[PDB]
């Protein structure tokens, strides 16, 4: 199944942050309406936050990420998550290597903000 | 129901973040074995990062979020996730006051790093 | 934090299930427009499924789920999940004592159907 | 990434439920330990629930979901949900076809029981 595409409100804000645990520079793009809207990039064990950014979902609120490693894309993850009918969150887990922790990478995309 | 309380393999290294969303300055504090492990203060509208940490579970894995403003403690929401069985994630929201879109501080929790 | 309450799309079949899990008979009202359209009774220690229903979810979408034992309200604990963009679960957990097990009623609904 | 394949805790008694909302007949296959442990078969458009079952299990905990349906495989997406810390859900939805609503067989595992 297709992962790490979500559906968000139209013409909302969201936001959007990324983690780091692999040995491989990790590039992460967030595509809003298929066109790339942030890019977040890094290399870390330890789940440093290589980026974190707050986008508009734009009229189609169609928001995909993407990560790739030295070129290669990496193999995704995702579900979201709704609590009491209004809090939102998309996860995006994503494996470099062949441990399969899908860790490599970490996305999370929260809304409503403010 | 008790919220903002997880369970984590002992001995085990976690990512805490926590974001604000409100006009009121947001104090989150992480707790492991019910002592204070970390704790976050800060004040955004627009998502900020107000803390970022990596701690350990330690022996009981027992991990608690408590968030208040101004010492009156916030109404919190919470969720486990777990992807492809490996990827786990422990998400907090919390309202700190009448419109409930529980995204005043957000905590995110994820497992395993490395 | 309001819990068992879930807005669905407009005029959308869904399916509503329950289970038991408890020394108590309970009873699972399924509330659409804020009217009982399904109620289901039962006692079962090894999760019968004390009834399962296909309702339309109208023209508002909001759909609450009630648990009683003999007339005293459970406890209520929910979440929603998407997968794939695409498969909704909404879950609904209870208590009517003291152990904090929350599967005295269990309540799933899940959609898209056909 | 693999999907339906979840660990519980060894030696639990768990639930297992399977729905079914296609033209194809499904069968679904349970494994514990890596050997079926239940199937279930059917064939509803309408959310019909084709098995329901408890099972152990077992020294492992291992539980994996397969679906098939007119001789060949359905492609699985999956998910575990924890709620107050206590309760969980695991989540299965497959596709037989290429509308790719992921409904075609649905199974919901829950535990624990009593
Ligand atoms: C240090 C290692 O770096 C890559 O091999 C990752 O795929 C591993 O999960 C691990 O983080
Ligand atoms: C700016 C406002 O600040 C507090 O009143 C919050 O509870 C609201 O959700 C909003 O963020
Ligand atoms: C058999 C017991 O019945 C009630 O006391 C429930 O609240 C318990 O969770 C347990 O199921
Ligand atoms: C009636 C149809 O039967 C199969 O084609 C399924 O793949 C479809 O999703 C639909 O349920
Ligand atoms: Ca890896
Ligand atoms: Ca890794
Ligand atoms: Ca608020
Ligand atoms: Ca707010
Ligand atoms: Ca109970
Ligand atoms: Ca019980
Ligand atoms: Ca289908
Ligand atoms: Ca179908």
């Amino acid at each position: 199944a297709t992962q790490g595409v979500f559906t968000l409100p139209a013409n909302t804000r969201f936001g959007v942050t990324a983690f780091a645990n692999s040995s491989g520079t990790q590039t992460v793009n967030v595509l809003v309406n298929n066109e790339t809207a942030a890019t977040f990039s890094g290399q870390s064990t330890n789940n440093a936050v290589i980026g974190t950014q707050v986008l508009n979902s734009g009229s189609s609120g169609k928001v995909q990420v993407q990560v790739s490693v030295n070129g290669r894309p990496s193999d995704l993850v995702s579900a979201q998550v709704i609590l009491t009918n209004e809090l939102n969150f998309a996860l995006v887990g994503s494996e470099d290597g062949t441990d399969n922790d899908y860790n490599d990478a970490v996305v999370v995309i929260n809304w409503p903000l403010g």
